[PDB]
């Protein structure tokens, strides 16, 4: 009442209906080829990583991984975020290297550790599936070449800008219901707004606004912040950017373990209280810690329900795999 | 008409209702768990590997590698074949070792270069997560402790028993639609008869009836048949059953490749070229090759319509992945 209002001032629940990208309208074909693209294993060089691979619908579009492991079973330095609601992050990736979701798709595609497959390599493989000039045709008409990079990534944008959980528990709370979340979760919500965690995970996504050290007050240590991993300093070269990270967003943060960038906290309890330390420069009790989770627990949306695609199959024109 | 009867006597329709497994009745629940389990990555001990990546349901019950790449990115010695109604072969695997899909589906968990798990391994983890057990007794009720080994393979076997293709335009043209498939396709149905393929690519699965050598006329040489894989040789210690292998379902070949057991011919054509010359001592011409292609194209029935399901998430006593 006190805190369902003092809420509903700083939150906002998950709309029912996906966002508009800017230069890139949404439309049954453009986000059927984007779901088609997400789970199609051709998009790696080997023929056998997709999107689906380390963002798996199945388990909160994550890898449930410290880090995610790709070509050659090459592990990477960082903790795969979920692409559940990610569309509503104001950049992506964990320091925000990337504006938005197109731009975001484009990486995995031409990272060594991930797919680890270039551009040219790609648009030829799809060119060479006699069933994907069609489906490009009709998500990008009027274009004398639709099969290309930038429309891959097109597609693949308003594919994840579906990819929302509306409903959860805390966002029919937020709708009015306090019967919506337990007296507990209730609790937990009251010790997140005032220990100070809305500061930084708030609004539409509960996080994903803005970007902030990670050890404010103390250094979490080597382990949760591998030393090597400077965060925004790395992409703009400011000292003040120095192990900063992007807050992420904490919907669905319930079934997205481990937890971190570094993937090294399992228990989401051990991240709360690394949270309140590293952050805020406090011990979170453990009875505390507890109430927070519960929260968190509420924070857990309805999980898309994705038909997993018939792909078009390989013409004998198609490239090979690379596996090397 | 000659040739439509001639075949409606070696051939028949794939079914629209699944099988029934003797000792497994299926039930919405034991299907629904075995369809979970078959896109759950924590089958495998790095908790990367489901039956989906070397079986994708996208690609034809196949992973289109010449052979399959599992943990710790190892390749083994076998192309993987579909899961595509795989329920009417006679035995599984390509030496038949295996004398069902709920035999069947222990191998890959457990195979080091798969998903290379153990079963006290693979049980630990899916009793670790709440989700799962519930669903264990919905499946398997009246057992004290349903989360199982056997009940996993068991599970697995009545949804794989679902994934069936009915309704390829052959099968129309065998229930008496002469327009079903096409003038071309029926001459190279009336080739494939003629020339002897239905010995062993005949009944129900066009196929997967029984074992014979590959290489009955000419060996086929080193690449296409490596001299180390003496098929159901390894079986038996038999010298009769060196380089014998069980013929595959011929149905959704089209959308298969590569070929053979070793993945090594890429392109039907070929394989059809090679199976005149290895198999029955003649040189199918190219006329005649691209014929029996149009036929076996008409092999290929409506892929199922998979929901990717959501999974239900670890608790923090959920066992670690291992990926070394
Ligand atoms: C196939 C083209 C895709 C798509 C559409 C996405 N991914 Fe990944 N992803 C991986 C890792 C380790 C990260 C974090 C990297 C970092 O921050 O430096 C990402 C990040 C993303 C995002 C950003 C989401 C956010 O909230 O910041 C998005 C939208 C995204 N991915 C989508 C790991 C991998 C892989 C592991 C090998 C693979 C394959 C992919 N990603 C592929 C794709
Ligand atoms: C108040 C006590 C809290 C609670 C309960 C949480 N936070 Fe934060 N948070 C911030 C940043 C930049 C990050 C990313 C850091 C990194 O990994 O490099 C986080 C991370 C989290 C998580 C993990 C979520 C995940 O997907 O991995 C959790 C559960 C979490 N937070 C909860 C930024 C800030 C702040 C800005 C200065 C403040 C204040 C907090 N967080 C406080 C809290
Ligand atoms: C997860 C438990 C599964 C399930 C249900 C199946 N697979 Fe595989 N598979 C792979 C390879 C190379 C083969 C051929 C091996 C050989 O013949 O020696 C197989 C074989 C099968 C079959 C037999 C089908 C037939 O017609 O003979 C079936 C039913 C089957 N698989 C189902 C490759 C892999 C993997 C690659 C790393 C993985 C993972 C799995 N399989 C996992 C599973
Ligand atoms: C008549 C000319 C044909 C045609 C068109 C095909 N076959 Fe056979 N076949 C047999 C066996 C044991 C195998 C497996 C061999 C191995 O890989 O070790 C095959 C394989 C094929 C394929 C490839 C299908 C695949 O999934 O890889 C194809 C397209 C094929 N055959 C077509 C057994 C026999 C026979 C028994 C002696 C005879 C006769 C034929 N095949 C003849 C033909
Ligand atoms: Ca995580
Ligand atoms: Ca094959």
């Amino acid at each position: 009442e006190d805190v369902m209002k003092r809420a509903q001032g700083l939150f906002k629940p998950i709309p029912a209906k996906p966002p508009v990208m800017k230069d890139n309208p949404a439309s049954p074909s453009r986000v059927e080829l984007g779901r088609m693209l997400f789970f199609d294993p051709r998009l790696s060089a080997s023929h056998l990583i997709s999107c689906n691979t380390c963002h798996n619908v199945g388990l909160g579009g994550t890898d449930i991984l410290e880090t995610s492991i790709g070509h050659g079973w090459q592990k990477g330095p960082r903790n795969s975020p979920t692409v559940l609601n990610a569309v509503y992050n104001i950049a992506q990736f964990w320091d925000g290297r990337a504006e938005d979701l197109a731009a975001q798709a484009k990486g995995p595609v031409q990272a060594s550790v991930e797919m680890n497959n270039k551009p040219e390599n790609l648009v030829a493989t799809l060119k060479s599936i006699p069933g994907y000039p069609p489906l490009f045709r009709k998500a990008f008409p009027g274009q004398g070449d639709p099969v290309t990079f930038d429309n891959v990534a097109k597609a693949i944008e308003v594919f994840e800008a579906t990819l929302v959980t509306p409903d959860a528990p805390f966002d029919k709370y937020l709708k009015g219901n306090r019967k919506a979340i337990s007296s507990t979760a209730e609790q937990g919500l009251a010790l997140f707004l005032d220990k100070g965690c809305a500061a930084c995970h708030s609004g539409v996504n509960m996080g994903g606004t803005g970007y902030f050290p990670f050890g404010v007050r103390e250094d979490p240590g080597p382990v949760v912040r591998p030393v090597d991993d400077t965060g925004r300093y790395k992409v703009t070269s400011t000292a003040a950017d120095k192990y900063v990270f992007r807050s992420p967003s904490l919907r669905n943060v319930a079934i997205t373990m481990p937890y971190f960038h570094s993937g090294k906290v399992w228990k989401l309890k051990d991240a709360v209280k690394i949270m309140g330390s590293a952050q805020l420069g406090i011990s979170i009790t453990d009875a505390d810690a507890d109430k927070i989770v519960t929260f968190l627990n509420t924070l857990t949306g309805a999980q898309p329900k994705v038909m997993h695609p018939v792909l078009p199959p390989n013409s004998d024109d198609t490239p090979r795999p690379v596996s090397n």
